[PDB]
């Protein structure tokens, strides 16, 4: 008496691609095992937040998925558990994508897509990319024209996930590297190479005449309607950018002060809540949905590159050119940090872009307002 084995999953509720592909699979393990599975719509970078407050609740999802950045956060919070898996389950997966979903030498994960933004362009606009970021940064000037919604590159230059890159040239570095990326406290988010970063960024909305208050939905919608030439974005973009159109390229970021671009790698897995009834089914549904065949379908229907072994040098991936532009400037990236303090980085940071684009606040002092919060904030983090 009392026999409803249901597992429920949160996917990102993009309406679309990645929504569909997870109900795909996990139709597909009920059909297997007889298991009843509920994907739900959660906006990806709402689901950490919502699993706080509905896990304890015991109305949380039993699987659910974000970027690896804020793992250390939610390891810390008690929000997720380590993930019972055979080596050879392991050993299905890149290296750099199971470090990234492994904390405190526990893995809390299973990867289903690895990410780095690059230069994406439409080719009936740009025949060919510009060889360095100055050039970049001079056709963007001389073809960014707000008064006509034609733009020749636009990107969310008010979000330092986009933006890193410029800080990372500089020298600037989220925290400060000494053998090991654990890092106590020790944020470089104000050095003096992190306001040369950050004058750069000042640069795109004062010579470049980028929008104020961007978001992905204006970067998107404007490359779309086929008015810009060039977007820095990820893979995540490309089958909306198809749907709508446009013949794309895909390129490494152009080289800046004669170095390679460096941005952050993003790793996204399916996680298992501390909160689920049922670890040991929710774990055989991860192996399910993050298996060679369950991924390889991903990747064509999302566009997401399955950091998978030997998904990573099947043709469709490494010898698609579209594919192969992201695979190159990721290459060059570094992982995002994921120790707990960097859930402390994102709103400061970002209210620091804001603060600089709307020409409210210098970056000297956005910056060091921004790391004085971060580190304020980072004192509330212990029992
Ligand atoms: O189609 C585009 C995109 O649109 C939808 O997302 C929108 C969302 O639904 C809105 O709610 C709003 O989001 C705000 C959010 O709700 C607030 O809480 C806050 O966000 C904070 C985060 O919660 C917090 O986790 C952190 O976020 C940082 C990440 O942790 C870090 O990993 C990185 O994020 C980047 C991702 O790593 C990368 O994958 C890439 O994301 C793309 C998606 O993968 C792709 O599917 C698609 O997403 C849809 C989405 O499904 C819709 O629901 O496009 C994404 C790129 O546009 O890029 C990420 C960076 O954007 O960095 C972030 C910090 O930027 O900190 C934040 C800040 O405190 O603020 C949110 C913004 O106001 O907006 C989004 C529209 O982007």
């Amino acid at each position: 008496e009392g026999k409803p084995d249901k597992l429920v999953v949160w996917e990102n509720a993009d309406d679309g691609v990645q929504l569909n592909n997870t109900k795909k699979w996990a139709g597909e393990f009920t059909k297997k095992t007889g298991i009843q599975v509920e994907v739900v719509p959660v906006a990806l970078l709402k689901q950490q937040e919502k699993l706080t407050l509905d896990g304890p609740a015991g109305k949380g999802a039993d699987l659910v998925t974000w970027p690896h950045d804020r793992l250390g956060e939610a390891v810390t919070k008690g929000l997720l558990q380590p993930i019972q898996v055979d080596n050879s389950v392991k050993n299905q997966f890149d290296d750099v994508a199971m470090k990234a979903l492994t904390y405190g030498g526990k893995l809390y994960g299973l990867p289903k897509a690895i990410e780095s933004v690059a230069l994406i362009y439409n080719k009936k606009l740009m025949g060919q990319v510009p060889a360095t970021y100055d050039e970049l940064f001079q056709y963007a000037k001389a073809n960014n024209k707000p008064d006509e919604q034609k733009y020749g590159v636009l990107f969310e230059a008010n979000n330092f996930y986009y933006t890193y890159f410029l800080f990372a040239a500089k020298g600037a570095a989220v925290f400060k590297e000494q053998d090991g990326t654990l890092d106590p406290n020790e944020i470089g988010l104000n050095s003096p190479e992190a306001v040369q970063g950050m004058n750069e960024v000042q640069k795109w909305f004062t010579e470049a005449r980028l929008p104020q208050s961007l978001k992905a939905d204006t970067v998107n919608g404007l490359f779309k309607s086929g008015k810009v030439a060039a977007v820095i974005n990820g893979p995540w973009a490309i089958k909306d950018y198809q749907a709508a159109g446009i013949n794309v390229g895909v390129a490494p970021l152009p080289k800046i002060d004669g170095k390679d671009a460096q941005t952050f790698i993003g790793v996204k897995g399916w996680y298992l809540s501390a909160y689920s009834k049922y670890p040991k089914y929710a774990t055989e549904l991860m192996q399910f949905l993050t298996s060679k065949e369950a991924l390889a379908s991903r990747f064509k229907e999302t566009g997401e590159i399955p950091p998978q072994k030997e998904l990573l040098n099947d043709p469709m991936i490494k010898n698609n050119p579209v594919v192969n532009g992201f695979a190159k400037q990721a290459s060059k990236g570094v992982p995002m940090p994921s120790i707990p303090e960097m859930g402390v980085v994102w709103e400061p940071i970002n209210n620091a872009h804001t603060f600089v684009a709307q020409g409210k606040q210098t970056p000297e002092q956005a910056l060091n307002d921004a790391v004085k919060i971060m580190k304020e904030k980072i004192q509330t983090m212990k029992q």
